[PDB]
């Protein structure tokens, strides 16, 4: 038995608009401490990890541990109904078959109920999480978004070069070059709004663009996006939440 | 002779809007009181009246009736031209072989002057409205428009259904379900923007959604929109002018 | 060696953006009092001359003149990069392989340095400016761009004709016909904004409105377009700039 509510109806789209660069289908396990996902491109060179927690909910509510294989693309659809921030709530059932979608407004108090037809999916759970990664660094989601965008003009394939306090992103494609090459420092000043980097190796990753588009896609949930980086491993870009992430682990060519 | 000027241009277009789930062309009955006219699915399932009255101009003059037979999709386009909401006037003579169309601005003060070649088409004219409907209710525009949009995106098939003070608009295909149940009721309070239902029946009629759409297009028209809907008879949804209406019978399936 | 600076990046993307209607590539002679471009439509019918003067940058630096051939679809793209309005900076050497493109952010201060692959091409440079013209006339940009566009609808060929004091805006198509007609006149008024008229003759000359619309697509440039039109010659819209123009010569038909 699950009823899961979002205050803001808002946010769970923002999180399923971090797929599409998903296999249009995904495993959404709703424990007793939140929810976890876990898509990955047709071709597995894209993964993306969820979690979202109790406190990030304004209500949840999770009896015994439940499974929600379903189309990303149909429950996509359902969120379309929702006015997006006002008290989408999930359901499901002892076995469940479906699940349901209340949206909602609390004091013009329209409720409308949806129901989307549980897919079952066989679930082949990934933790390619690396300990250490030869850097870290994270800088404000809004800023990656455009050197991603904007490096994508250009090529097809975006390096991503960390040297000493010194991060270079470079796109060379067949029609032009582009870099984009930015301080850490930190101006004790506006807020957070700063570049991070601790460095532990040198890096030279190179990326699809196709792909960091759909990373960076989910710029709207954090303010801040972490990446980290290592060589023999793929690269996990890191937005985050109200007590809970999502996340990106994108392998890098070669 | 023919001189029918709407104050604000902004209308006729909107009016006009209102077809495109009409056959690209339509004979415009241009009576001594005013205007009428009636289009058709190509398929013959949808039919849409049309009723403006003289008050709703700013100025008309018919001295002879007169049927102006048009292509849509080219009376359309001129009413691009119109800067929407300043002065467009219709004009035509004793026999008529093109419409004219002069836009206007009163005090900024260009006017341009665009023609029509008239159509004439053969004027088979419909009076499918019953006396008598199960059911009548009429909900505010903007809120059936969302109802049935969102709808819409689950089934191909939107059913509606009035119960004994609770009307139903369910959707069904094969993604999955959803529902909107709502209350008539009436709130002394905001303006009318209350929910009006007066039953005699019960009613299961559903529609497709491809037309709904079309449907409520011309949301635009009205604040309220006023659904009649019979079980052997079409469903009658009206929106309602300055001294007259647009009007869609749509049939239902089965 | 050439250090060309705007300081509002904005503008030069705006005059890139007045090709489109030439050939994906142009040549930008770099002389030491700024650059003039000149590209041709593909079928020999229009020409976009551009000239920008040193008064029009922020700073200017032709060390020997330059000329720097590239393909416009291209250098389009990296001007996406630029945050329009933000000191593009171009950059050339003795001899040129690629141009260089530094936008900026002076006290936001995030620089990013893209180059472009030089094409050279053949130069077979064109003047066909007469000395003068039947007639010439200037109304505001603004006007113009509706007047285009709104026949544009109608026609595939729109018609300007001169009389004495009135300017005559026709198209007339398949579908219908449209005609504006404006007066000279001048209001000692509100700014310029006003239409200045000098005759020489009649004119009666026909133009295709797909390059209408091409030409008025540098609309946002001026305030106020230029127009001069001769019989057995091609017409000549302007567009004025601090210190420089973008023009557009464009053939008639028969």
């Amino acid at each position: 038995m699950l009823e899961a509510k979002f205050e803001e109806a808002s946010l769970f789209k923002r999180i399923i608009d971090g797929f599409k660069d998903c296999v249009q289908l995904v495993n959404f396990q709703c424990k007793e401490d939140g929810i976890i996902a876990q898509a990955v491109d047709d071709s597995r060179v894209l993964l993306v990890s969820l979690e979202i927690g109790v406190e990030a909910f304004q209500e949840y509510r999770c009896d015994h541990p439940v499974t929600l294989g379903m189309d990303l693309t149909s429950l996509s659809k359902i969120l379309r109904c929702g006015n997006n921030t006002d008290t989408l709530t999930l359901i499901a059932d002892n076995t469940p078959d479906s699940i349901i979608l209340l949206f909602e407004d609390t004091k013009k108090d329209r409720i409308a109920g949806y129901s989307l037809k549980l897919m079952d999916i066989d679930a082949d759970f990934l933790k390619i999480e690396e300990l250490q990664y030869d850097s870290t660094l994270s800088l404000p989601s809004s800023e990656f978004s455009k050197i991603v965008r904007d490096l994508s003009q250009l090529s097809d394939s975006i390096n991503i070069m960390i040297t000493k306090e010194t991060i270079k992103f470079v796109a060379d494609g067949d029609i032009g070059s582009g870099s984009v090459i930015i301080k850490p420092f930190v101006d004790m000043e506006h807020p957070e709004t700063s570049i991070k980097l601790e460095m532990d190796q040198p890096v030279d990753l190179t990326f699809g663009a196709k792909y960091l588009l759909d990373i960076i896609k989910g710029s709207s949930l954090s303010d801040r996006v972490g990446i980290r980086l290592s060589s023999e491993a793929p690269a996990l870009f890191q937005f985050d939440l109200k007590s809970g992430f999502l996340q990106f682990f994108l392998a890098p060519k070669f």
